[PDB]
């Protein structure tokens, strides 16, 4: 009925990083350390980072899905408005009524699960480039938070966790988004509202 969101390392010390890149008014997408959550615009670029302190096997997968955070909502599978689902912004792989989207891979898969009707994408895991400590995920949100139909106001977590190729359990992380016009204030409000 609900996905588990429990913070696992595993046994490969997995877990998720996010870049530092401030509350200016212009900022697309940013990360709340204090908050554990993500502010971003609509369908613009989340990097979301993968970190880990040994190499999973060939055939580890890492999978995003979205729940709402409140309790009482939990079970309702999270799913783009019905303006959004009908906009045509396909981009060739994502289902139209996925939230989530991952950008720039041809080897993502989307899931509709068969007995819970969950939305999720799933990628390889491929090795940081030479030169670099993690490898790094590229995210879009493809609906607001404040969507009418949708979201509906009601803040999600995204779940990312790390599974072997039969999809089984190794790792998971997780984060709360909302998706929003302008990030860096609503960022720098919230912060201020949990001081
Ligand atoms: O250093 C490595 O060998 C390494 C290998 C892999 I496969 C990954 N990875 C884990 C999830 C997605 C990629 C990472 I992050 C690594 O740092
Ligand atoms: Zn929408």
């Amino acid at each position: 009925s609900v996905p588990s969101q429990k913070t696992y390392q595993g046994s490969y010390g997995f877990r998720l990083g996010f870049l530092h890149s401030g509350t200016a008014k212009s900022v697309t997408c940013t990360y709340s350390p204090a908050l554990n959550k993500l502010f971003c615009q609509l369908a613009k670029t989340c990097p979301v980072q993968l970190w880990v302190d040994s190499t999973p096997p060939p055939g580890t997968r890492v999978r995003a899905m979205a729940i709402y955070k409140q309790s009482q909502h939990m079970t309702e599978v999270v799913r783009r408005c019905p303006h959004h689902e009908r906009c045509s912004d396909s981009d060739g792989l994502a289902p139209p009524q996925h939230l989530i989207r991952v950008e720039g891979n041809l080897r993502a898969e989307y899931l509709d699960d068969r007995n819970t009707f969950r939305h999720s994408v799933v990628v390889p895991c491929e090795p940081p480039e030479v030169g670099s400590d993690c490898t790094t995920i590229h995210y879009n949100y493809m609906c607001y938070s404040s969507c009418m139909g949708g979201m509906n106001r009601r803040p999600i977590l995204t779940i990312i966790t790390l599974e072997d190729s039969s999809g089984n359990l190794l790792g998971r992380d997780s984060f709360e988004v909302r998706v929003c016009a302008c990030p860096g204030r609503d960022r720098r409000t919230e912060e201020e509202n949990l001081r």
